This record gives C-alpha cells, structure tokens and sequence, in this order.
C-alpha cells in the first residue's frame, strides 16, 4: 500500500513543482520516511519512470473506455480521442500536469518509451497515418508530443477557468491542434 | 525611484511562485521593508497590471530592435515576431514566466490590455490581417494568445535544452503555430 501512496504523493508534488519536486517532500506527504521511498525506488529517475507508466496506463485506460469504434472518419475519430484526453485532464488536473512534465523530461528510459506505446497500439497506428512526417521522426517526435500537450493543457486550463464555454475551447483547441500537427 | 527594485523582485518571486506575493520576500530581496511597499504600489491588483505593462514593455522594446522595413510578407513578419518572442524568452526566463502567469489572472484591466496593444501598433494590425477571426473575437482572444504562448514556451524549452537543434525547433514551432492560428 505504501508504493501507491508514494505514486499519489509524487503525482501531486510533481504537478506543482515539475521533476525538481523534492523526494523528502513526496515521502512525508505519502506518510512515509524518505529512506523508505528510496527502498521502493532506488533513484529519483526510477520514481520518474514508474510514475510516468502509472499515469500513462490510467490515461490510456480512460480513453479506451470511451473509444467509439463505430466512428470511421479519421478527423472525427481523432476529435473524440481529443475530447476524451481533455476530459481525463479536467477530471484529474494534477495527473495531467504531472504526466506532461514527466513526458517531456528526458529522464524516461527507452524501455519506458517503448513500453508506453503498447497500451493502445491502434491509437499509435492512427498517428502514423495522420501526423506530420517530421513529427514522427527520431529527432522531433518528442517535440511534437510537447506541442500537442501544450495545446491540450491550454485547452484544459481555459475550459476549467471559464466553464460556460468549455465545449467551445475544447473544439477550437482540437481544430488548432489538427492544423498544427497533421498532414494535408 | 527605488520602485524598480520592487518590480525586479516581483518578476522573480512571481516567476517562482505564481501571483502569490510573499511581499516580505519581495521587500527583502528588493532591499526595502514591508509596508515600504504599497508605498510604491497601491493595490496588489495594480502591481500586477503595472508589472505586466512593465514586462510587455521590455518584450516590445527587445523586438522593435529586430524589426525591419523592406519585409512585406505577412508570414515573414510573423516569423520575426515569433523569433523575437523566443529570444526574449530564452534570454529572460523569469520575465517570460512572470508574464504568462500575469496573463492568466484575469486581473488585467481593459485599460492595461489597451495600454499593451498600443505599445506595438504594427503587431495589432498584423494580427487583424493574418489571424483566424474567431481568435480575434472578444470571447476567444485570450485563448488564441494562450495557444500561441504555450507553443512558444514549449519551443523555448526544447531550444534551451538542445542548442544544436534550437533553430529547427523554432522553425517547426513557428509553422505549427502559424497553421494553428492564421487564415487558412
Ligand atoms: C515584441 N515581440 C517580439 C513580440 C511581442 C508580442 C508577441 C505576442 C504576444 C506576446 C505576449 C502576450 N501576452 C503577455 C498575453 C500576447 C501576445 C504575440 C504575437 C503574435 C501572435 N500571433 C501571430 C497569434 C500572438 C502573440 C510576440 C512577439
Ligand atoms: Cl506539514
């Protein structure tokens, strides 16, 4: 049970302070000693990796549960995926702030990145058919993920702060994202 | 005149802890004592608007430098405007994070928004000529500026961390921004 309390606490501290969040802070917010956090996670980088995989699985499980297989137009399908991404972030603001900082941290291992793609393999396929070539490359995929997350978090933030127009920010955000990242 | 130090400390502190104003810390790093402060500034709101108008001034003054005369193309001018925003942001990380924070407080007056937009009349006019009209409406103006800034900040993060490819990130980021926000 302590491992979960550690993830939860790290989720919260990283959302507010990014990866520079203190391990001593995370341990006590979880109700455990820092020395115990390091028995679960030998390094802070190992914590970073496990937390990313944990938040990732949760996000993908939530999107898969809303995935309508009847939708057959690519843009509509990506639109409903986006809505589902935004809705998860709106229901879990800290988990999304944390996942975004983790996702762009350069501390994720190759096994983590590799293991990350295989939770929703078809969503992954869908990208290689829509996304701009440059944003699929080894050099710039990470940047393309960063650009997508910045668009998403900004859409989440305006929807949260002015809910009367949530559905308008989310649709405008999607359209902006679609033009930014996808092929002609 | 010592008021310039309260603005320098406010930029940092704000850039370090959001619009939360440890006026104690402010005053201390600024030299001056506590109450010593609404003494230069009235309300915390006015300080925000003041600082904001102060940071925007610094940002415009840094660009007006890079500005040209011969360049005609609407896309080429926006490109220079974007290059300048990234340069200012990379050279002044505190200021840039201060200013994004101030713009999401909704505490800016329409006088401030007016005083800002008056600072660079060509920019105003360039947006009124290139940006999707939806993003120029009263309802969605701030959203469209939030998307631009999110894309610019992410471009900055990837540039700072990988200086070898910075020029490529800036270029990729511009083009994603331009498709996201300007006339089809
Ligand atoms: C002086 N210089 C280099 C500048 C000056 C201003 C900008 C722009 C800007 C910066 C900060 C803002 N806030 C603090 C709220 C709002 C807008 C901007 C410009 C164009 C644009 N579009 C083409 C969509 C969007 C934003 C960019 C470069
Ligand atoms: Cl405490």
């Amino acid at each position: 049970d302590k491992k979960q309390a550690l993830l939860e606490a790290a989720t919260q501290a990283i959302a507010q302070s990014g990866i520079a969040a203190s391990t001593a802070v995370i341990a006590r917010n979880a109700g455990v000693a820092e020395g115990t956090l390091f028995r679960y996670f030998a390094t802070k980088d190992e914590l970073i990796n496990t937390l990313y995989l944990h938040l990732k699985q949760d996000l993908c499980q939530s999107m898969i549960m809303e995935l309508d297989r009847s939708i057959t137009d690519a843009k509509m399908m990506t639109r409903f995926i986006w809505n589902s991404y935004i809705s998860w972030g709106l229901n879990h603001p800290a988990r999304h702030r944390a996942i975004r900082q983790l996702a762009v941290s350069e501390k994720l291992t190759k096994e983590t990145e590799q293991r990350a793609d295989d939770m929703f393999p078809e969503l992954r396929d869908l990208c290689h058919r829509s996304v701009l070539m440059v944003f699929m490359s080894d050099e710039y995929r990470a940047f393309g993920d960063g650009l997508f997350l910045a668009l998403a978090e900004t859409t989440m933030d305006f929807a949260a702060r002015d809910p009367a127009r949530a559905g308008e920010y989310i649709a405008l955000g999607f359209e902006a994202m679609w033009r930014a990242l996808t092929r002609e």
